[PDB]
RNA sequence: CCUG
RNA sequence: CAGGAUGGCCGAGUGGAAGGCAAUGGACGUCCGCGUGGGUUCGAACCCCACU
């Protein structure tokens, strides 16, 4: 059999001894020549269909040799192209001859889904009647044929006859619908058996036809076969069995079998019975009829396995991140920008942590990356776990080098030399390469080299020069495939890419949303939870200056919560003040006002709306911008907010796409918004919550949502500390984490209790929401954190004194978490 | 040569006598067999590339024959597929054998444009090196290769030797970069001339390489050419001439020749000169190198011609109506709706006109239409003129039948028998079929049968049954290609399709626009001339009815002009009053108010804006809609309109994309808009007119614009009458025509003067602008026609009391014409 | 196409 | 799973068109032609492939 070799960071199929060279292969017997060719072509087909690899064959001569014309032509028929160099590149060292096979197609959604087939085949076993001949459909022909079948005569005058006269000349030739066959007196009943699988599938697949057996092909004379050599009943049974044996694949309903008419009609000589003439009419078949199973091959597990008929048709006609595939270029330019002329180590925080923890790791890595002048070295605690493989103790870090003039190299740094270290690194490199092709959709020639390094004080395969990353184009394409691959797993870089995906979605929605600035002066923005409301407010405050040419101090931002106005104030895009400061102080020099979380405002101090109206309308440059952002799902009190009636809140814009939270968080927000709708507070006008999220919208970004209940306060603290330490080990910064409690009066208690547990995890710094720039965990109330967001949020015992306010707390908590949310309710 | 036969409604190529049948072709000599095959393939390639046709070949036998396996395989190679039935269907009657060729690629923008090449070819003359072999790229391979080229060793150690030793074994085999050739033993210079085009283009096309001539292919021995047999300098001259003789096509700059190094080295024997060995180092060429001109053919008018190298490369690397192509399905379902179970005659107005003018034409056509139980019979005064062919006097009408179970038939009805009639009908049918394929992009099997009919008292081809329109799908596809074709010519049906395209564009812009209803209660809509303002207002009132569930009479429409008020009232989608009526009467019953042409309003009768605000805001079901439509380019007076200041006119929606007028009218409107901006009025605030149309927006609808200046009044009226008579003869209804004058006071004078000429054109019924629905020509002033539209407009002597408004009156006129506009200014 |  | 096909007929030829019953395939010395179509080769009836 053919089996993939395990000691390689790639699919390596050893096809054994093969005779190479045209002259050497001409001296072979045809049987051995065809057997060796079929072995090598099985290997090539498997590697083409399985992400590419290397075919290893031991050659019977020491000196360099050509592959052989028959092998070359078989590869050409395999790829349906004379461009062999595109998919096959050969090397030879001593007795070993290598063919390096590129993947036929890459990714779950290739750019050629509707053009080229997913599979290469030695044969599709699909035959069509092509005029007077039967020809096999190649991969592309069969792809088009199945793509069509998947959409939702005088010969009959002869066929109707009950009998035929010996030597009768048929009045028609062989054509698209007719075939004549004559067989010897001896083998008639056996030659019919081999005739059926070739002409019945062809007629069935190409509009049907008539098969006359017993008609001289040249003179068209009816001859039949002598009565003594044929039993009509046995012949009919055999033909029926052979026809019904044919493997048919259905794309339709009903799935009735192959339909045909068979007649064994007497041939009379002078009126006496001379023999029997066999006539088959093959009515067109609804779908594809195969003469036998397709000769397509694939590597599954560690074997080279032949694809079944149904599995082949499925591959030929029919966690991946579609958003990642869409934004791969932007995401690559963001996270994996390839610099012009130096080797970049990323993530930089993780690299610093590694070199600090491990003595000599910096010197090791820098001495090892001497040969590389341009590229990126993507570090990780363990690329194995990043790719859903098993963690190996003793592995300090894994670094994926993507440098110029070099192949990708997966480095594994071991604190102590280990026997299984090279096996672990090879497994990780093989998984990475297979993912870069099959999931990342890399259509170029890729090989990830596994290379183990030891901090304490089988040869690699030499790939062609076309597997080296020549320059910017190849490095960027490989890195964009790596982006797509990473967005399919849970890891530090995957989460960073997900954050950038959320930022890109928010930018898209803001591009759609900012076109209202030219159209409105007053505008009440009704954003749903996680809809980007505050990001839109910031970007609109930037665009207001960009358009009206007014200096930043002329734009005012008003919010209810001090943490939010501090966060907005540190952006330097405007002046940011709280509701109370807004009412107290003078702002006659302000032209534009943006008011955010207006549903959280209060009337107890004054008419904030009236003040904003006066300031904006009395502006010198016409009526200034007065945009009031608000979310009624995130109300924080039962009193009237001073907003105008709902009927008065016009013109309106609605941010209904959730773009700030990962999919698990967004689904939870959508679920809880139904609970909010079920019983709105009395200060919430009933018709406001009738805003619904976009029905078919999804973020396509992985998140986390763990709800742990019936746990005590100390258990909550220890779980939070353990999760924080696990994140920080992987490389998440402390400024990605926030702990949100029910109310402020509990903030100090929970701060002390959480420090008590975090002193075991080596970070003893917590802060209120008023400081968001420091690299520290933020502990505060859910309400005080309104408007702000963090990647990882721990929601601790959501609570309020009045059930009329309670429902909104869970939304106001979940909407703060971008990717990871941990909720610890009462129980 | 091969010549297209002229007397058919198709490309019929007569390849003459051909031996058909496998046995008959086997009994031939190879030269004759190959010549007949070459003729048939040239005809088939020409027909594939020229829109399909028929190949006529006389066969030397009477009985039916198969085509022949070599001919079948050549067709398979021609179409790169065993699906011969898709493109070739053969018929034979008597001593004639027909091949019906379908177009390979059809339409200027095929749906497969990026996948399949535009051209079929016998040979691309493009060769590539495939390991140790040179392979000719088929059409698909050459397409991909040219697409790739369009986008923006030890062999060297042997090549560096200035001499070689006889029998020296070269240490390397043949490969992607190396070829070993021996010299011919008989004709050496001729052999080199022959070999150079085989290998130099392949190396140049793939990474270059070395060609060693004089090296044994099998043993790799260096043999060379005997000194007595070859002169090295003459051989060098022949080689360089042959290499520069190779056709090269460049997709770049600079367009350098083929770069190569040619060395003729001494092959010594025992240290003494024996012969010469030729080695060429072919460097990779930047673009495509051909061994000769591509073997691709096409039909040029009446001749079958081969495409040149550069012409072939152009066709292989790369009035057509893009909006027609986009909307073909909707336009077909609008105009050419295929009915179920009866035959439909269109256009009905033209059909009635024809049957009224001509005695017995109805009976004639009905008698001819008995066989057809379903389809559409598309009449015309002259399909020849509709397709830009010369008119033939004596043609009563042309009718294009498109019916089930029948091929397309172009009927030509002649008043009396005519010898030329069949020639005219056949030319028209051929032109129609060629347009349907090459311009309408019909990818099915199409034949238009030409039949001449006569009101008073060559044999046609019989096409395969696949050319008959099977049913709804085939007829719809053919009629959609017909829509695309018609939209590219000036004719009645083309203009009706253009009207529908304008309506579809307006509907799309309204789908964009109506999303503001959910977001705005009060809205000022600022439309540009011809932006659809009034159509949008009508549709928005229709949408208000549904979204607010209010009865139609609860919606009010207020406009300045009585004709527009009447036109809107005639649809019952609201209550429509004039500004004066609105101010005088009471409308507390109204909930929603839409105001149109608000810029023309006046204040002397009251405060309409305040009244509308009050009425809408005190609507019992909450505040209602108050949408004010206005266009400052169509300011009809210099007074105050009562609108709020431009700073106060918010929120604001802008309809910038002109969707109501054909392309010439739209461009004229844009130029007049720029002139208006250069001379703004004093009663229009500063920023009103800074609204600009979408820069690269086009309507894709053909129109007409004639500024017939320097004419007298009588000449103007006679020209108008002649144009109207021509349109009505062609089939346009009078209700498509409006005559617009400068002022209402001259309307009666111009009515008398226009009737003076129209009474000689067999129609006298003019109409006032207040009677739009009548089947009469509307003659009225430009100002009173504001808000109305008609397909053909005649603007006469545009003028105003104060010349300041003349640039505005010109726009107000040009925006009323949907497709055809005639302006008669002062001299 | 015919045949072992 | 394997074998054959040559000139008018019988038939010799597996890489530089016999013989037997003056010639006894063809196009324009070159080329095609040994069932047909291709390929390899300096060279094919001969070797390789597909088809019949
Ligand atoms: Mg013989
Ligand atoms: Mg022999
Ligand atoms: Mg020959
Ligand atoms: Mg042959
Ligand atoms: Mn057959
Ligand atoms: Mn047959
Ligand atoms: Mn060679
Ligand atoms: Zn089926
Ligand atoms: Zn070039």
């Amino acid at each position: 059999p053919l089996v993939v070799e395990p000691s390689y960071p790639d699919l390596v199929i050893n096809v054994g001894e093969v005779t190479l060279g045209e002259e050497n292969r001409k001296k072979l017997q045809k049987i051995q020549r065809d057997q060796e060719k079929e072995r090598v072509m099985r290997a090539a087909c498997a590697l083409l269909n399985s992400g590419g690899g290397v075919i290893r064959m031991a050659k019977k001569v020491e000196h360099p040799v050509e592959m052989g014309l028959d092998l070359e032509q078989s590869l050409r028929e395999l790829i349906q192209s004379s461009d062999l160099q595109a998919f096959f590149e050969t090397k030879q060292q001593g007795r070993c001859f290598y063919i390096f096979v590129k993947s036929w197609s890459s990714g779950p959604f290739p750019e050629d889904r509707s053009v080229k087939p997913r599979l290469c085949s030695l044969s599709s076993s699909l035959y069509r009647r092509s005029e007077t001949s039967v020809r096999s459909m190649d991969s592309r022909e069969a792809f088009c044929f199945l793509k069509t079948k998947r959409k939702p005569d005088p010969a009959d005058l002869i066929f109707q006859k009950d009998y035929l006269e010996y030597g009768e000349i048929l009045p028609f030739p062989e054509s698209q619908l007719v075939e004549f066959k004559q067989f010897s007196t001896k083998h008639f009943q056996e030659y019919v058996k081999r005739t059926i699988p070739e002409y019945v599938p062809a007629f069935a697949n190409t509009g049907g036809g008539y098969l006359f057996i017993g008609v001289d092909d040249k003179s068209r004379e009816v001859l039949g076969c002598a009565k003594e050599n044929v039993d009509p009943d046995s012949l009919r049974r055999k033909i029926e069995q052979a026809i019904y044996k044919l493997p048919c694949v259905h794309f339709c309903q009903p799935q009735r079998p192959i339909t045909f008419t068979l007649k064994i009609v007497n041939v009379l000589k002078r009126g006496e019975l001379y023999g029997y003439a066999c006539m088959i009419r093959v009515n067109p078949f609804c779908c594809a009829v195969f003469s036998e199973a397709p000769n397509s091959w694939i590597v599954e597990d560690k074997y080279v396995c032949s694809l079944t008929t149904e599995k082949w048709v499925g591959m030929m006609t029919d966690v991946y991140s579609k958003k990642g595939l869409e934004h791969k270029k932007e995401l690559q330019q963001l996270l994996f920008s390839v610099p012009p002329g130096y080797l970049r180590y990323t993530p930089e925080s993780l690299w610093r942590d590694l070199i600090s923890e491990h003595r000599g790791l910096e010197e090791l890595i820098n001495k090892q990356m001497q040969p590389f002048f341009r590229g990126i070295l993507i570090f990780s605690r363990s690329w194995a776990v990043d790719l859903n493989l098993q963690e190996k103790p003793g592995v300090i870090c894994d670094a994926l080098l993507i440098a110029q003039n070099s192949t990708p190299i997966l480095y594994t740094i071991l604190r102590e030399q280990d026997a299984e270290g090279q096996d672990y690194c090879t497994r990780t490199a093989f998984t990475l390469k297979q993912k870069l092709v099959n999931m990342g959709g890399y259509t170029g020639k890729v090989c990830v080299r596994a290379k183990v390094l030891c901090l304490s004080p089988v040869s690699p395969m030499d790939y062609p020069a076309s597997y080296s990353l020549a320059g910017t184009q190849h490095m960027e394409a490989l890195l964009q495939s790596l982006v797509i691959v990473l967005l399919g797993f849970r890891s530090l870089l995957s989460d960073q890419l997900g954050c950038e995906v959320l930022n890109l979605l928010t930018a898209q929605q803001y591009e759609i949303f900012s076109r209202s600035l030219r159209k409105n002066r007053e505008l009440f923005v009704h954003g749903l939870p996680g809809s980007g409301k505050t990001i839109m407010a910031m970007k609109i405050m930037e665009k207001i200056r960009n358009v009206f040419h007014c200096e930043a101090h002329r734009i005012l931002y008003v919010c209810e919560n001090q943490p939010l106005r501090n966060f907005i104030s540190d952006r330097n895009i405007c002046r940011a003040e709280t509701r109370k400061t807004f009412l107290r102080e003078n702002f006659e020099h302000i032209q534009h006002i943006v008011i955010d979380e207006a549903q959280n405002f209060r009337t107890e101090d004054g008419d904030w709306y009236g003040k904003a109206k006066s300031i904006t309308r009395r502006a010198k440059g016409g009526p200034g911008i007065l945009w009031i952002f608000l979310d009624y799902f995130q109300t924080s009190h039962l009193d009237c907010s001073g907003l105008p009636p709902l009927s008065d809140q016009y013109p309106r814009e609605e941010l209904t796409r959730i773009v700030r939270n990962a999919d698990p968080i967004a689904k939870y927000l959508q679920k809880e918004m139904q609970v909010i709708r079920s019983n709105p507070s009395f200060n919430i006008p009933t018709g406001c919550l009738e805003v619904f999220p976009e029905a078919e919208w999804s973020q396509g970004v992985q998140g986390t949502l763990r709800i742990k209940k019936y746990l005590t306060v100390e258990q909550i603290m220890t779980c939070v500390a353990d999760t924080c330490r696990r994140f920080f080990d992987r490389g998440y910064s402390p400024k990605d984490v926030a702990v949100l409690v029910s109310t402020a009066k509990e903030v100090e208690h929970y701060k002390y209790e959480l420090l008590k547990a975090m002193r075991k995890k080596r970070v003893v710094q917590l802060s209120d929401a008023c400081d968001m720039l420091g690299d520290h965990i933020v502990l505060d109330s859910v309400r005080r954190f309104s408007g702000l967001e963090r990647s990882i949020v721990f929601g601790i015992h959501p609570r309020t004194a009045d059930p009329a306010i309670l429902p909104n707390v869970l939304i106001c908590l979940a909407s703060r978490a971008k990717q990871h949310l941990y909720i610890f309710p009462w129980g």
